[PDB]
């Protein structure tokens, strides 16, 4: 019953998709383009700023942005993707298309599809409310270590937990990361068995909508496993604080990771479609489903 909104995607995509490395202009302008566009979507919007010392740059000014519909309910559904691009000396042009412009862009345009929902009937309740967070700094500024990584999702993760109104951090019943999502024919595995529930969901949506005739062309994504390896990535310090994580990237990773292809013109627009399609009717059924907490720290 949720129509696709490409025109939005499109549209948003080519307002994050610029050179975007934490202090640079591109980054300052989508920063304040993720905020607006939020605030626009019907979201309490929030800017966690911060400033820390990292190698190359000295000290820089970072800050996380977070959108939520239903801040008083009781717990929350989190959908996260990072918005700083990579810095590489000789590829100041890098945009990181699938890493992570198209993520980005995808949990917006999840937004404006179920907005006749997310700014109505969704308003009416007290159990569940949305979080859309943008993490910056995810990217590492010399060479990805524990500590060169993740910076902002350290930092959000820090006041999360700091913070009571349980704690705040505790509230949030999963954190589903999207990343490296926009290249051709990508796979996702479950990674924990907590979340392979909702992977499962994924998986019988995405059955569902091709028996449909809903999906482009014959892949499915969404595939029946765990996977044997991990990825690192902004969830960390969640897992840190022992936060459910449903983490939605692509393995093998996009052929262009990390290299001056991760632009517009390599991404799969079917492919993309696709994610989408599968993304907005799970992301609406978690919110309609929901009833009691859902308690996954197992
Ligand atoms: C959203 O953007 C994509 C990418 O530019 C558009 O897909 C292109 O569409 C034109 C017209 O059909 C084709 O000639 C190109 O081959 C497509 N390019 C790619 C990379 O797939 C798509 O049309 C746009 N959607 C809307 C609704 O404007
Ligand atoms: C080249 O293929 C791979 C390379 C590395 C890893 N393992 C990890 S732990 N990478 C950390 C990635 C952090 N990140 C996310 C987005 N930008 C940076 C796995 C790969 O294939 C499964
Ligand atoms: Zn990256």
């Amino acid at each position: 019953q949720w129509r696709d909104d490409e025109v939005h995607f499109n549209r948003t995509l080519d307002s994050i998709l610029v050179p975007r490395v934490v202090g640079s202009r591109g980054h300052q302008q989508v920063r304040e383009y993720l905020v607006q566009s939020l605030n626009g979507l019907g979201f309490q919007t929030e800017v966690d700023e911060f400033k820390q010392r990292v190698p190359v740059f000295g000290e820089l000014t970072f800050a996380n942005v977070v959108g939520t519909i239903n801040p008083q309910a009781q717990n929350f559904l989190a959908l996260a993707c990072h918005y700083d691009s990579k810095y590489f000396p000789n590829d100041p042009g890098f945009v990181g298309a699938t890493d992570s412009a198209v993520p980005c862009a995808i949990l917006l345009n999840t937004a404006k599809t179920l907005g006749a929902y997310l700014q109505k009937e969704f308003r009416n309740r007290s159990d569940v409310g949305l979080m859309l967070i943008f993490f910056d700094g995810e990217e590492a500024f010399k060479e990805w270590t524990d500590a060169d990584s993740v910076y902002g999702s350290k930092h959000l993760a820090a006041k999360l937990a700091s913070k009571r109104s349980p704690r705040n951090i505790d509230r949030i019943e999963v954190l589903v990361l999207l990343d490296l999502i926009g290249a051709r024919n990508p796979k996702f595995s479950s990674f924990y068995e907590n979340t392979d529930g909702l992977h499962s969901s994924l998986v019988q949506i995405e059955k569902s909508l091709r028996t449909a005739g809903q999906l482009e062309g014959n892949n499915n994504m969404f595939l029946s496993r765990v996977s044997g390896g991990l990825v690192d990535d902004d969830h960390r310090p969640f897992l840190d604080e022992n936060v459910p994580v449903l983490h939605l990237v692509a393995t093998p990773f996009p052929d262009v990771w990390h290299t001056p292809r991760d632009n517009a013109a390599n991404l799969h627009w079917p492919s993309i479609r696709n994610f989408n399609r599968v993304f907005r009717n799970f992301v609406y059924q978690y919110l309609k489903r929901h009833t009691s907490p859902v308690n996954l720290r197992f």
